[PDB]
């Protein structure tokens, strides 16, 4: 019921009120330097989920949409586990991940000092890199020596808090064989998909799970044949008692990215070019996509994950730009920021109003370029896959006469034709209305002279957007896989060098980059403000009761079940249940669409142990707990730090939570855990993944 | 929370019940047949509407949807009483409406025997008179007397009730003369228009005001500049201490059709047919029509009234489907049917089984000539306005008398078409082609008008066919019409292919009615038999007939409801609701700077809630249907408390069967009625003349 985003280290500032919150935890068995705590059963999945290690072979929770990039690289027509689920029934069964990781906190050390020494000590810094995590997790090398550039299963990542008021350091152990053990069928992990995403009340299934393999001796590995399951530290006990209204909850996860310290000028810009621009662009891109993937199953799996992606960010957008607007948020901003210009005053403190003075000017300087940029990865870079396209290299140049060098080209071309003509693209989607719906708004949106440079030349010899890309496709050689290899028989260097998607392709990356170059004399005066005042911020505040933005480190949050009231007349409870599915069901309608296994179980009512005390079959709830996009797949515990639930989304209201936590309005909604375990169980009939969570469900203990 | 749309002589069998629920009224305080009382303040207003008598200077207050059709009518770009609202400070100042009629109940008398003994030697009878409002009607000189039955001020309506069984009698004053006093700018009247229409929660001012007139003598009258305001014996008392979860409500009013007598067959077909049909067809006719009143404000407001009527239609039928199917309502009327079939069968009563049988058979056999007279109603009859185009020809074209009555004729036969309110611009383009494309692609066009036959066959479309109509005809434009107008020719006069439209059209609808006799004439006859059991079955004082647009009353209490999983829905919505609705760019969601700047300052006086919060609307149990938009609702002790406009979403399946736990009237709170007139409008004479109670 009060907001942030808190550091593991955080915790015993915390630990106090969580108690008289109903907490039944100390501070060390949630986060222990010394030894073992519930931080090491909290993963990072993917990159930019949360998992939870459920059991002593590694088993692991997370949301189907988590699972969501995976499951679709396993699909196809003939097993389509997007459609259909997947459930392995022995560990030989668990499919395979080439390339997913998952990453465990081994260490969390404060490297402020030594970061700044190092950030000074450069000559003629680029405008600011004091905020980039490339740029900053290539200095762990010289914070730690070898054992950094050495040791295979660790990696060392350091980033920015506060603005750059502090760097914190996170030593990580790197999982590289994830294996997919089940997932529900997606009119389950993703029921009312667009429609009920970033909706309360939900009824959503969603989760995956997977499972950590190691090598002979209990070490994080690549993938091979002879790796065991994975044994952890520790992992997170199932309850499965039940929830109720008041409960307290704990989360602990990767929230990605909040903006708590954005002032008046920065809410603005915000909704207005980067929001605006991607709701346009995206909404676009998907009325074409989504039409193309009900008409045929094949491209359906094809451009699932791409579909699902673009859609989250263009509905987040929406969502932001409403909270703004129906909570008054720039103004709560304008409030806040006009407190620590107060308090900045009588303290005699200049520096505070000269920041929030520089992060408008460079706001405003910005505009043009910043639109420019949004528009071209929006419009281009992100819907445009003929961006992807090869482009010749030292064919041309400083070889093509050369038998060896040549050959080298000719493969570089061959490679990535292969990445850009992967599985997942199809020309048809490409050539048809997709590229050419984008290109003609952008061309409307950019002037010409500030249009890339083949765009532009290419839109004035044509008629249009429309005859550009179909001439693209007339005449290039990536057109097709077939006109590629009957090319490659008889590679001409013209035509290779003159290849008009091969231009398209050039030109935007071009301008991508130009537009990055300019952009930087804005984007750094902006950067050294935010540091000068959220600095203020801190002498205001103390650090040790201030939370830091979210930045894709772990953090935890705590609150209770709760439901809210959205508008005038309305209450929304705390607690989902399957009745709620079967009031949504629509066989006409492609996401509410229940499985008849699923309606059959309802309508016998076969929930077995899995049911309420009411006898209704639970599916979601929600809680007060502040949470963000990388939050996704936390697990959500009680007071005793049993697993609880599976954190997956926020309500329509709480989108604004990235900008200001409101306690009536800001709430995570979450899997749970009975929903779960009854899919497993009633639906799957996977016996065994019940067996290996084992569920705690309050028989008596016998000792 | 029990249902029925009760008779008013039904009083008696209910008032018990009711005062278990809180009334305090007695029952000759709502029904006296020897005396004043609630009955002479509830009023039936432009035939189809409801309204209350609320000062004895004859204010009536109505839904802002039934003075709808007036407030158009008034209007113009200047002077925009639809966009603006309209107020009038003085008598003077109110605006006259020549057609609009409000009558009140003065006597209602049972008039089953004489009626039926009527019904008796009409040598060969068509088998569908025994229904007909107007045949009944025109039977009641022979029961009442040549004398009272001329009487200028009276009107007597004769209707069945019960499937034919029974008949009963209402003596109507009728007022001639009735005045618009005030009415709120639409973003308040029907704020949230189309998508909060059959919704709940609301937050809509749903209001209008007008007075009736009378002569010297204080009796009902024909428009004259020397006409006075009427007094009447009863008017209302208002309420504005507020209201709560729980309380009693009583409603009057006029609900105007329901099917609660409907089989399962019926059922599946009025779903399948009529509302199927009016979806799809006023679904193409409204896109039509709201982009072409958006783009222009004229257009905007000769078609305002059309546009909201046909969306609002539209929008039931969405609904009653919608409860047709998830309710199974087509279940819960065959189990209904079948616990009267088993009631017959141990009573050995032969009678129900052939009726059920005989609905059966004749829903059964009237499928596609039923299936025609709809899309023919829907697509162009009610859509399409060339279906009224225009001695004378033949009897004396050469005769400078009936050759000089003819044509004239023909002008006043199109003035009523090209009036003010119609545009031919919007007909070509998208409106009168869209309806036409889609009514042939569906209709073989052998079924089709024989005009309509004619020309998709000839001209490669229906699209060209109405391109070729407007071309090639006289009355497509009034400069065209004119100027071939000093130059009357005998020929081309007949030949008119927009004359030849509307000839056709007419023509195939009532060989359709003809058509349809023979399967009407026995699906009434069968009804009638049906409910007879049923009234059998039930007791007669203890069975609600169905609705037939005669006075009722309903009751129930104040509550919301719990329309789906996790969500709650309150009884009373708010003026913080309107806020945050509000948006600029949106026009159903508009909100007046004024509306939001008493919002903003909380200058609410003795209107608001308890809470300080500013009541809009709120809901209650009552069984209501169209027809009883302006009902006057009531408290305990008779006093006004709001005025009912809508249903929400769930009480639009009411009108087959009632449901407890979902159907809800939605209800204007007084207050916001007062608190518009008052610190909205700064209206004071119409705030003295109503004279709130706060006690
Ligand atoms: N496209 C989807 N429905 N994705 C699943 C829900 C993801 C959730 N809105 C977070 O972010
Ligand atoms: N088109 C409208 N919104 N009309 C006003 C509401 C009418 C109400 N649904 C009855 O019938
Ligand atoms: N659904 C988000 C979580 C959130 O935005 O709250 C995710 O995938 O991480
Ligand atoms: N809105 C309707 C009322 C209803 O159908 O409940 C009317 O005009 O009477
Ligand atoms: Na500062």
């Amino acid at each position: 019921m009060d907001g942030g985003m808190w550091l593991m280290q955080q915790i015993n500032g915390q630990v106090a009120r969580m108690k008289s919150l109903g907490m039944q935890l100390e501070a060390a068995d949630i986060y222990n330097p010394n030894g073992s705590s519930l931080k090491d059963a909290v993963v990072m999945f993917d990159g930019g989920c949360t998992g939870v290690l459920v059991s002593n072979q590694g088993l692991l929770l997370t949301n189907h949409h988590c699972g969501y990039d995976q499951i679709q690289k396993h699909s196809s027509v003939q097993h389509n586990y997007l459609k259909d689920g997947f459930w392995s029934y022995s560990l030989a069964e668990e499919l395979v991940n080439p390339g997913l990781e998952v990453e465990i906190v081994d260490e969390i050390t404060d490297v402020t000092a030594a970061v700044k020494k190092e950030l000074e000590r450069i000559k003629k810094p680029s405008g600011l890199e004091f905020l980039s995590p490339r740029y900053l997790s290539s200095l762990a090398p010289e914070i730690v020596g070898k054992k950094a550039a050495s040791r295979p299963g660790y990696r060392y990542e350091i980033k920015a808090f506060y603005g750059g008021n502090r760097y914190y350091m996170f030593t990580k152990k790197v999982f590289r064989d994830v294996r997919l053990v089940a997932a529900p069928p997606s009119s389950i992990g993703k029921f009312g998909s667009d429609t009920d995403n970033w909706a309360w009340p939900r009824h959503t299934g969603d989760f995956s799970i997977f499972r950590l393999y190691a090598d002979k001796n209990g070490n994080p590995a690549e993938y091979s044949k002879d790796n065991v399951p994975y044994r952890p530290k520790r992992w997170v006990k199932v309850n499965a008692q039940g929830v109720k209204e008041g409960d307290f909850a704990l989360i602990m996860g990767y929230p990605g990215t909040t903006y708590k310290f954005f002032t008046a000028d920065e809410v603005t810009e915000w909704s207005e070019i980067d929001n605006n621009i991607r709701i346009e662009m995206r909404g676009i891109l998907q009325d074409v996509m989504l039409r193309e993937m009900l008409a045929d199953p094949k491209i359906n799996i094809m451009y699932a994950a791409k579909y699902a992606s673009s859609q989250n960010g263009y509905k987040r957008a929406q969502g932001a730009n409403w909270a703004i607007r129906r909570r008054s948020l720039r103004e709560i901003k304008l409030a806040q920021q006009q407190e620590v210009l107060a308090w900045a005053k009588q303290k005699g403190i200049a520096t505070t109003e000269e920041a929030v003075r520089a992060i408008s000017k460079a706001i405003e300087g910005r505009q043009d370029l910043r639109m420019r940029q949004r528009y071209l990865l929006e419009g281009i870079l992100m819907g445009i896959e003929m961006s992807n396209a090869p482009a010749a290299d030292s064919d041309i140049a400083d070889h093509w006469d050369d038998p060896a060098r040549r050959e080298a080209g000719l493969q570089s071309i061959r490679k990535q034709f292969e990445a850009f003509f992967n599985k997942d693209y199809s020309p048809e989607v490409e050539k048809d209305q997709l590229a050419i719906a984008l290109l003609t708004r952008y061309a409307e949106r950019i002037p010409a002279e500030k249009q890339p440079i083949s765009i532009r030349e290419g839109i004035a010899e044509y008629g249009s957007a429309k005859a550009y890309v179909e001439m693209i496709f007339d005449k290039s050689i990536y057109a097709s896989r077939e006109r590629f290899e009957e090319f490659m028989k008889n590679p001409d260097r013209d035509r290779l060098l003159r290849d008009p998607m091969s231009r398209f392709a050039a030109s935007v990356a071009y301008e991508h980059q130009k537009l990055a170059k300019e952009v930087a004399a804005f984007d750094a005066p902006l950067a050294a403000a935010q540091r000068s005042y959220v600095a203020s911020v801190l002498d205001m505040k103390g650090q040790p009761n201030l939370a830091p933005d979210a930045n894709l480190t772990l953090r935890f949050t705590y609150g209770e079940i709760k439901g809210y009231q959205p508008r005038d007349v309305v209450t929304y409870g705390a607690k989902s249940t399957l009745e709620g599915v079967m009031e949504k069901e629509d066989p006409n309608n492609w996401e509410y669409v229940v499985d008849p296994k699923l309606k059959a179980l309802y309508e016998a009512k076969n929930y077995g142990r899995y049911a309420n005390s009411d006898g209704s079959m639970p599916v979601n709830f929600c809680a007060t707990t502040h949470t963000t996009g990388g939050n996704a797949g936390s697990p959500v515990m009680n007071a005793r730090g049993e697993l609880i639930g599976l954190n997956f989304d926020r309500n329509w209201e709480g989108v604004g939570g990235d900008i200001e936590y409101l306690p009536n309005y800001q709430r995570s909604i979450i899997l749970d855990i009975r929903y779960l375990l009854f899919i497993i169980d009633k639906f799957a009939g996977c016996q065994r993944l019940i067996d290996e969570i084992q569920p705690q469900f309050h028989h008596h203990h016998h000792h």
